[PDB]
């Protein structure tokens, strides 16, 4: 497999529709042994979890909580058995209160609400990778999940800056991922309909947000050459994992768009 | 002039080396008729302003106090009269604390340290767009200070990560400030030799980093065309009058270069 | 005015719709004293300039022909006096053949096609800031005209492609202008209803390019946070004559956008 | 292997030391079955190739030739057996005469070499997805070699010219090839120091040249965040084939960096 004897921590499963969950299954498909990480509901994630391939230890980690940052890197080398180290690691985490997303004015979203989904979509990659970094061998991988912000969007609001963040983080860190013999990018896929993704569309956070995004999705798959289907996750998690492997090993700081190359395309 | 009857906010002076004393000078030469915005040190910004070519109210302006922001256009309007309203801002405004640029390690700024740059940094030019647009004039313009975070680069660290956000602050703003007739853009410039400049170059925050951001300076005059002159900041004031003025109507959510034209350049 | 006492050419004015024609009328309105440069059909360029605010004297130019490349410096300097210099270049200049452009296949334009259309649209960039730069003063300013190569979209094909190579031609113009301290840069326009792109959304190319072209207009005034006006070049002509001022002094090798921030939207 | 069972054409192969022969080596040892082409040296393309893990078929293509072009599909079908379709192309094809590069300056290249340079550069990647998409899979690939032109830099000149109309033309074969299923990628190599590449440091196309692109090789080590070694393009072998497989579905009109990840770090 295109994974093979790889040890690869994965972050960010909360459903079966996870972008997250798809890598997960994807790379265990590729002969990855990995580690996955889950925020708050455990229950919930190790009973989602059950359904890939193989069997997987599940650490709780909150990116917001220091204590779970500081001891990660040990209760990983527990779960890997002592002398092993990862050679991989999936950031497939984001957050942006209600109050930065959908209908609600882009002027009115507070900036303790902002803050939080920067800590938690853009810092944490940075927070991720110096937690593990000590705990990976040369050759490795970290990869974090983008969505394009180089334009701006209706609804996405503070969420797409909180990618503009990230782009810029990726890159910093690709430069202290380097004296590992590590490299670090992000992976820009196109809308996915996730369990959160289809509650927007039909209307959560507003009925125009709802419109707009699904006017998005359309011409996102109008744009791609390709075409883009957002309810196949599969394209995105084969990504990651070609990220992963040991097939792109002269690209660092950088973003890989599994997009149907939509943004390749201005109609 | 230039700005010949314009009335135009100035946010940003702090000492008489503050890109926004160049560019408050320069629109006066130019007939603008200012309002001025300091902070913490109104005392010194009062003494600083003096020597400026013509007299213009100073009003205090705290862009993380919310009192401040929320009673700024009304303050505003007693300075200008009633019945007038602003044709221009200038946002000015950039911070990171020492643990986010410099020789501390990328690694180890906190997120506190972090968020309360990006507030100051990123989030206030939305916050001053918010407080201003509706005092502000069809035909108007609402212009930031950037500095290209493109790419990564020794040093600025999180500051780099706080000025990508905020590009992606003034897309969003764009779209608001259109709904006025008004433009947002804004002016990467190439380094300056500010009095925090000097001191980081000189040392201030280790001496890496200093010797650093010195090769920085010295590789952008010679990718520059036309050179770069760090110790000058007046070609940054007169291109932040351009944008402030009728003469690039069709601009919006964009980013001007006054940086010697070294960014088109790789060597 | 904005070009008070500069002496400025201005190539590519055909008909009264030409983005040239608007270029030279601003600049003129702004005080500039302009020699102009036509091709082919000079009596109808005359014709044509008779309508402009100031009469100006008029210089046939051929981009593809070495002679008249060769003397146009020696006819200039006769034209305006010698012992003068030029201050400003504008090169508002492009073609492609119909094989290259419109509902012809992508794969169907021969290459012979395609060569004349990039010696026109982009080399001739380089042609005549060769030409030119001998006899222009420092401070002075050359500008190219720009349509947003970065994404593909239909029917532009070949002429995209053209574009693309200007930008490139444009970053190298600027490293031998600089040698003169001269800037080089291109506005990139939004679509205009010249009197050939209103033949072509008529259908003069195909009925689906004319159909494609029309709803990438209308898709170019939805994301303009500004709006965007096909049928007025006034905020082209005035973003060209901002950058032959001295008021854009360290841009160069750059784009300019005069598009209604369109570029900065995706939807 | 990554390309087990999979039918790819590898252009470009004159010595040992062209990124083409690291491709079509590192393709044959993940499982590929090559169709080589090669341009007016067959004799000596066939004694170099003779080095390869497998043998292979070598037809003649000189993509000026509009003959070798019609008969290619044909050619290659009477190699791989009637049938049979290929699932992968690529295009390691690039020259510019001398007058376009090196000390020769900018301004004193004729057009007729720019133009030749572009037809092999660029146009011809066109020509190869033309001649070749009526004989590719659904799930194909097609492959083209970058170097980065988004900045203008001393020697390459009129190459790098050619690389940004490349990028363009990718953009535009990506819509035609999506018809077929198929996707059309380049891959953005960091300097590799091939025959030509050596003697061009070492001065074949003038001092000055040499001095500057062998800084610009020096620089791009210094700015890779993983370094980049110009005596390898094994990496960049690796990343053509990580493109030809199935790993990166979702990609298309797109550009993967294979170069350190110098382009994303400005020191
Ligand atoms: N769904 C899309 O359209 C789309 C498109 C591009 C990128 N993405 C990105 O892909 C990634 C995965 O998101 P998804 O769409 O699969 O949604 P998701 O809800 O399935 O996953 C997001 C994850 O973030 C986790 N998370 C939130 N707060 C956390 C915290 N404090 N600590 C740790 N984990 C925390 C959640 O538990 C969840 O598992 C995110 O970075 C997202 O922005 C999504
Ligand atoms: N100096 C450079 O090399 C350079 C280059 C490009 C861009 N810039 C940007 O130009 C702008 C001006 O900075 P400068 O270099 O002139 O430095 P400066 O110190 O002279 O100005 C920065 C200003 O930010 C103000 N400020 C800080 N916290 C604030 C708060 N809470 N509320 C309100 N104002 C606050 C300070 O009072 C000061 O006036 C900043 O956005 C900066 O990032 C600087
Ligand atoms: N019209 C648009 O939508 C649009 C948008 C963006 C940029 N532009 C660009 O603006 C510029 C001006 O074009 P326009 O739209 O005003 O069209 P236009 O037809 O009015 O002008 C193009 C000019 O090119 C000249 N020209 C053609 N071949 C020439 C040659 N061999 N030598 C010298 N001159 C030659 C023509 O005589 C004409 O004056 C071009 O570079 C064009 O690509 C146009
Ligand atoms: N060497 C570098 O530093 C570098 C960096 C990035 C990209 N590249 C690109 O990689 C590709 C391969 O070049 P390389 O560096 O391996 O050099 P190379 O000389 O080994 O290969 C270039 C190939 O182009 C072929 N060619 C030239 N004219 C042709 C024609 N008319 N028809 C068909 N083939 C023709 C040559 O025969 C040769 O095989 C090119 O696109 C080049 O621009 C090179
Ligand atoms: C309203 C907040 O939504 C989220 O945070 C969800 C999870 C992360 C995410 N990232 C996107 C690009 S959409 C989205 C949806
Ligand atoms: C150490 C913190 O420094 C600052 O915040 C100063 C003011 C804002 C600023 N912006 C830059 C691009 S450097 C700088 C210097
Ligand atoms: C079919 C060829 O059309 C042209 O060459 C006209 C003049 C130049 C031009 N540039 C554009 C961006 S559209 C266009 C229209
Ligand atoms: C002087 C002409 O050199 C070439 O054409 C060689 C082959 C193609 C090539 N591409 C590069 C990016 S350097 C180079 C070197």
């Amino acid at each position: 497999g295109l994974l093979d004897g790889k040890r690869i921590l994965v972050s960010g499963i909360i459903t079966d529709s996870s972008i997250a969950f798809h890598i997960a299954r994807v790379a265990q498909e590729q002969g990855a042994q990995l580690v996955l990480t889950g925020f708050d509901r455990l229950r919930l994630i190790q009973r989602i979890t059950d359904r890939l391939p193989a069997k997987a230890p599940l650490l709780e980690l909150d990116v917001q909580n220091e204590e779970h940052l500081a001891s990660l890197a040990g209760r990983v080398t527990e779960a890997i058995g002592a002398g092993n180290k990862l050679d991989g690691v999936v950031h497939s985490i984001g957050f942006m209160p209600q109050t930065g997303m959908g209908i609600n004015p882009f002027f009115d979203a507070p900036y303790a609400d902002v803050s939080k989904g920067i800590h938690i979509s853009a810092y944490s990659y940075a927070s991720m990778a110096k937690a593990l970094l000590p705990i990976m061998n040369p050759g490795g991988s970290i990869v974090g999940m983008d969505f394009d912000p180089s334009r701006a969007m209706p609804a996405y609001n503070w969420m797409t800056v909180a990618k503009s963040a990230l782009e810029s983080v990726n890159r910093f860190v690709a430069r202290e991922a380097g004296k590992y013999g590590v490299r670090s990018n992000l992976v820009a896929a196109g809308p996915i309909r996730t369990l959160a993704m289809s509650a927007i569309v039909g209307g959560a956070l507003g009925e125009e947000a709802g419109a707009q995004i699904q006017l998005l999705e359309e011409g996102w798959d109008q744009r791609a050459p390709i075409g883009w289907n957002m309810k196949d996750a599969t394209p995105v998690a084969k990504t990651v994992c070609a990220l992963l492997s040991d097939w792109l090993p002269a690209t660092t700081g950088d973003i890989i768009y599994a997009d149907g190359g939509a943004h390749t395309q201005l109609l």
